[PDB]
């Protein structure tokens, strides 16, 4: 995942960050304090960006050309996932964070299928 | 390109970094001093990574579903471009840097066409 | 622009980031939503910083003593441009982003003139 | 793990980076090409640093005074783990990478025990 | 402090960042303008994080087993110092910034004592 | 030094990093091991870059127009200092690191004079 290549990848990296994004949105609904809302927004932006980065790495470095042929929906799937993360950045609604997590789950399923193959 | 969204994008960001990658490769072919080789390798790695990031952003943020339907080869084209940048990191051969640049020029063309549409 | 040196520089990197800064200010004029305003501020801060960095690099790395002799106003000009960017971080008024872009255009002109010599 | 706090932590973040560190060391033993050795060194340095960062965060943010009381060896354990990572940065011997992984697994065990209580 | 190791460390790095944190909190009380409050919060967050990083480096890289033996309360002290910085991130009260600075000064004193022996 | 502005600045941030640069160069003069030479070069590059950044910040944010009028050679001085750091990046000779330190010490002096005015 470092581009050496090192041969070590795990969608878990993107997932843990996307999980913080949703967790942050949930906490934002429980505290309307201005300063807390600013910090939560700041931090959610950073964790969603990392989640996007991790997905980007899987897309560009892990997945090889044959994988996109074997899973015709893979390009679209990863693109929708990073876009859902962009949508979560601009929202305090936990559903947006959950949507990104749902796409990550599908990508994770494909990732492991390709690992065992 | 900042995900606000700000509406400002330009493949030139990716291109300028890819140009540095090739330029460093050319300089490496001309000076075999150990320390220069280390520094050149370290720096080429960073610039190639920034070029990958910029292309990733065009792919994840600028390009929308309509664009992928109009250019069915776009997903693969950007994926190949970033993969070419990974190969450039692993190489001192300027041709690898040029390969990345050729792909970037193709993405640049499509980018501007979508901007005029 | 990577300090190898690689021999590749372009005021365009500073310009593109400064354009995002102003573009963000324009979007802040239009929408008073708290979360949007927090996110716009956060991201504007990040892009203005990158723009200052790019200018600092032109100043520290690209421009040499003969350039400062030929253009005795260059130091002041670049210093005014980065200070204008600091002013843009602290403002939502596009006039501040515009002022930074104006100084950058002046720096860009001098840059290309030095590429002619 | 983002200091909001968000309530999401997983030692897996530290483990995955440490796994890359060891995997890179193994590749370095098998390929003596100069450029590969430089790239592997640069990248191992980066992943080891990320691993130390993740451990530092668990120590500073996740673990609380009651945890250090229940596990009097914990401060020492995390300190040894990060020092083991510093040692791996300075080494191409996979055994150093393995030692950091051994400590991370002991930290992971304690982490999950605090989740049961 | 760079993990080479280089043999150069100075608690002053943590202190200067902690001083910005407090200085920012002092300024937050004198201007309730929204944008200023957002920038102040955003920037305080960043400076506090850097201060935590500098303390983490002292703890992980500079201080060694003999030092922890001679100062049995050092682990707790550094851990309390970084937690104080986390508290300062979540507060506009300069008292929180002060508390972190006070812990840092204690660490600074111990640091110079270990340097004299 | 964070651009809020926070009112906290200290040339010591730049000095400490330049000190590491020189300390690393001294170590490189003594130890010829390839892997150590790679790590030292990699890390020296990073610390020299941070030193340049700290100097750039004093120049762009701390020093104001009246300071440049009061000390006309300040622009040149900071420019030479950052160029000396670029030179240190490209050399293993401690003398280059010392030269950067000498320029920083001249800047430190003017800095404190402006503080007392
Ligand atoms: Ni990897
Ligand atoms: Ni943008
Ligand atoms: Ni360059
Ligand atoms: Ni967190
Ligand atoms: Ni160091
Ligand atoms: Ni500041």
């Amino acid at each position: 995942h470092c581009d050496l290549p090192c041969g070590v990848y795990d969608p878990a990296q993107a997932r843990i960050e996307a999980e913080s994004v949703k967790a942050i949105q949930e906490k934002m609904a429980a505290n309307d304090d201005l300063h807390f809302q600013i910090r939560a927004t700041v931090i959610k932006e950073q964790r969603a960006e990392l989640a996007k980065h991790h997905l980007d790495v899987l897309w560009s470095d892990y997945f090889k050309p044959p994988h996109f042929e074997s899973y015709p929906e893979l390009h679209t799937l990863v693109n929708e996932a990073v876009k859902a993360l962009s949508a979560a950045k601009a929202s305090t609604d936990p559903a947006t964070g959950q949507k990104a997590l749902d796409y990550i789950a599908q990508i994770d399923k494909i990732f492991w299928e390709t690992k065992k193959a």
